[PDB]
């Protein structure tokens, strides 16, 4: 029967498959590879987020945070046996398993009580254009256990880790594997510059053994691509200061094995590092290859995204795709909101579609980014005159801390014709949960007048969104220069 | 000497005039004040309340309380140290709270003396005539003449004092003032007052207490920070209660008498007795008219106490003006400072502005924290005809994990139902205040519920809970609650 079959259980399959039995009572199954997080899939019931993603991380982060809390209390009169200090990687993971654990059962209870809503263990696949094949495993020929007749497929198998193909990559591992380290590495190499593997390098900065080494590198100049490039600089110097060695321009070319386990890494420009641990996170795939697309022609972006509409809909009618498959804003927020949005469109003729643009979003690197909307160089290609507005103070605690180097950004970017904000970017400790209000305003219009005629709450880092009337550069037809001529 | 305008009192609302009078349409500008930095004997000085004994010292004090919290929740995330070794040292973090504060005091001089038509005079200004400040050595009139400014315009901005009641034993006791001084952190500790000056120091002094210490909080009344939300009031009452201080609610001293040991015996109303090493009272503050001899020149006073003042911040007197604290209304930085940039944009500028005291974000920096901007429920529901109510409530996993499982967070939306306009938000947990700040912004541009929970969602963040309240918890209808229409 099946009015709605879901292959994959995340942050967007649960979504749209919860609103569907409960708000139309529809009947819907859901597929998914693990009834709990960790090995062998990491990904299980709940999604990527849930499971190895922003949940546990988050987790990690604040128990990562508190190297600092217990650093800069000294400045604040605290003191205790500091090499008494054991910062333990054992009790934290135990500590993160057990919080997702509650919630993979909470999810497995929410399906064990809620008609027209049911869970299938195992491998979806594509079989027919109306038929998914739950098999056993990823392979193609092994056992089938269901075969799911379904009026709509909808396609939300999330993301995957790429790895590049270099000689030694079995022994690197990915952001999955981190979290199920038995040991906190000593030393420790994340590659790539995205926000991925700079969150991890301040996780197992904070938790590395004594002698221990994070090692961040990048292939290109400048790390977290894509974002505010004035706070690109600025947290590479940060997480500097609290001992990260960031390594620009270098790209592991292969890498062998040590007489004691651990790893040698040969660059390719000829440089060597001995580390514990190699973690690639060089980019996020849409996971495609288990579905067995080809058996009824599904269209793929140029990159391996599944294509969509302003809908989801793929080429073939009744079949959709949501979430990180579709090689998008690969956010836990923007699957829900594309769940939700592609049911009531098809069972219940309130058409709604996601927006996509102004979207806020933070990185829970130390210290935190937040981010709405356009970067100024990409906002001077799409408007004719565009101003920046900048303050980068050192936030009134940290000349106490001891932690002198944490100074905070906070950016506006308007289109200088009417003064209609573009972005809004922010660094330092609070930027993450300052953003949100962020997003409202973008979506409300808002100008910088209506920011800076704002009263301050004082004192806080927010306060400075408002306490910015001029302009300290502006962008014309492209080109910068600080007075508009 | 002659200027075009002259203020009394280098604080927060009369230095932005002054800046802002001399550096945007170069007028000459005197500026008087007592001290040239922070404390004793007159605690307020050269940059103001809030720079010498207000927002910035408190909130680095509250930032130093805060590491009390840290310490213990460090452990549900694997950090293990020797508990028995921490202890808090109270005059380092009085006299890094010196240092922060100083800094600020050297950066305003310097200030005046690089920025010309912009002059301080040290000494306590007074209306001789209509346009003649004159500077004294004293508070007195006796003292003798420093200055005798010829002023254009007068702006009147010394703030507000402690008001301390005139019970028996009252020399015995302290206010906020002297709290910023004490040489060693009260063991047993008496806050008299229910508003946030009493709470913020009762979270302060519980985290810097020595071995056997107890913080304890009186107010005459049931229910501690009136004009607040009472979901907050009733909450933060229980998670102080949670750390260790006990709330005495109707409750009010009576007397205070010395013991052979120094201690102070305070005599309740109720007749109940308690010792304490400490009683400070914060019972509220009251606009500081006494020194500035007004008869002389005939400025009328509020039936309140306050500078009378039309919307534009002008007295009876023409040419005369007062704002912040002095003026009675909303005893905060950021409105003052907003009333004096509205001023001298008026007086010297060619627009008329004026303060719009309305939807105004504000904290209560306990621990955790209060961010609130616009109406309460109650004030709503006598005001509108139809209210809603959105609700959310919970003890973060982030706290059940670090065992501070009294810490719930609150989320509230108070709406006017028949458009869905938002007239107030409140917030109870970590990063409330920098929350708000964009949320004050929101209300300017009159947004509604639907913009809110419309808008996607940052994860994982408190802030996210904004935005994820798409159905009132209750409403409030012709005035009376009722849990459905
Ligand atoms: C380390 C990390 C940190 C992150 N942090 C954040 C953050 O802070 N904020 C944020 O917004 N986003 C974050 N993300 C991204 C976020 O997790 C994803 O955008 C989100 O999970 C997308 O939801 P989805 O439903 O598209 O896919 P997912 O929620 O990943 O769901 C995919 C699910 O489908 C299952 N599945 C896959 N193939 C099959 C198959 N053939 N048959 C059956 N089941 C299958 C998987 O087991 C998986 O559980 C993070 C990602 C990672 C890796
Ligand atoms: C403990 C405490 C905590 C606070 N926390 C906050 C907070 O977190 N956020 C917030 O927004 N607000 C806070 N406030 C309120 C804030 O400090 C005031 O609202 C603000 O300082 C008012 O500014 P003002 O310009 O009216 O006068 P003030 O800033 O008070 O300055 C007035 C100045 O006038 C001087 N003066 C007085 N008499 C004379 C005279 N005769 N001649 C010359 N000079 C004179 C004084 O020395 C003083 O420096 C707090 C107040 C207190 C007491
Ligand atoms: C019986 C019902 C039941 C429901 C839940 C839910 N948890 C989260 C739920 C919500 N979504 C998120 C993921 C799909 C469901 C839907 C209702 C509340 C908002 C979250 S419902 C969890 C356990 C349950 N047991
Ligand atoms: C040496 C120090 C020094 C400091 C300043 C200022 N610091 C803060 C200033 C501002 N206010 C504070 C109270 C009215 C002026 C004015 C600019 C906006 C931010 C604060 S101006 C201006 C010139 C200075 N020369
Ligand atoms: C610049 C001046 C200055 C002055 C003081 C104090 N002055 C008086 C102080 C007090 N002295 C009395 C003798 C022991 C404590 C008296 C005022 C109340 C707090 C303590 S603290 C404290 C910090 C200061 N920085």
């Amino acid at each position: 029967a099946f009015d709605l079959v879901v292959i994959g259980a995340g942050s967007g399959g649960l979504e749209a498959g919860w609103n569907a039995a409960t708000l139309y009572g529809k009947r819907v199954a859901v597929v998914d590879v693990q009834t709990s997080h960790g090995p062998p899939f990491y990904a299980a019931l709940g999604g990527t987020c849930v499971n190895v993603g922003c949940v546990p991380k988050k987790l990690m982060v604040t128990g990562a945070q508190y190297m600092d809390h217990l650093r800069e209390s000294a400045g604040f009169g605290w003191e205790f046996d500091g090499s008494s200090v054991k910062a333990n990687w054992k009790k934290l993971i135990a500590a993160k398993n057990e919080a997702v654990l509650d919630i993979n059962k909470s999810y497995e209870g929410m399906f064990n009580d809620t008609e027209g809503l049911d869970f299938f263990l195992g491998w979806g696949s594509l079989e027919s254009k109306n038929v998914v094949v739950v098999r056993e495993t990823a392979d193609p020929k092994s056992a089938v256990k269901e075969r799911l007749q379904a009026d709509h497929i909808l396609l939300a198998t999330g993301s995957w880790p790429q790895m590049p193909a270099i000689p030694g990559i079995e022994h690197c591992i990915s952001s999955n594997e981190a979290f199920y380290l038995p040991e906190p590495p000593r030393r420790v190499l994340t590659v790539g510059g995205g926000f991925i593997s700079v969150e991890f390098a301040g996780i197992f900065n904070a938790y590395k053994p004594p002698g221990g080494k994070v090692t961040l590198c990048y292939r290109n100049n400048l790390i977290l691509r894509g974002f505010d490039e004035t706070i690109r600089e600025e947290v590479t110097k940060q997480l500097t200061a609290n001992g990260i060695e960031i390594m620009t321009n270098e790209n592991p070319a292969k890498v062998s094995l040590n007489t004691d386990g651990s790893k040698h890494v040969t660059f390719e420009s000829g440089k060597t590092l001995d580390v514990d641990v190699v973690m690639m996170a060089i980019g996020r795939i849409p996971r495609t290859n288990d579905l067995q697309l080809g058996n009824v022609g599904v269209k793929l972006t140029p990159k391996g995204g599944v294509q969509v509409d302003e809908f989801s809909r793929t080429n073939v009618p009744n079949i959709y795709a949501i979430g990180d498959i579709t090689d998008r804003l690969m956010l836990t927020p923007v699957a829900i909101n594309e769940g939700a949005a592609l049911v009531d469109t098809v069972f219940g003729n309130k058409p709604r579609k996601t927006d996509h643009t102004r979207v806020a979003s933070a990185v829970f690197s130390i210290p935190p980014i937040g981010t709405c909307g356009l970067i100024e160089e990409v906002a001077a290609k799409e408007f004719e005159k565009v101003a920046v507005y900048m303050s980068s103070f050192t936030p009134l605690m940290h000349n106490i801390s001891g932690s002198k180097y944490k100074k905070f950004v906070a950016k506006i970017v308007t289109n200088h014709s009417d003064g209609t904000v573009l972005g809004v970017h922010l660094l330092g400790d609070g930027a993450p949960e300052i953003i949100q209000a962020v997003g409202v305003c973008l979506r409300l219009n808002a100008k910088i007048s209506d920011f800076y005629n704002t009263i301050g709450v004082h004192p806080t880092s927010a306060e400075e969104l408002c306490s910015m009337r001029t302009p300290s550069y502006y962008y014309v037809k492209g080109e910068k220069m600080e007075k508009l001529p």
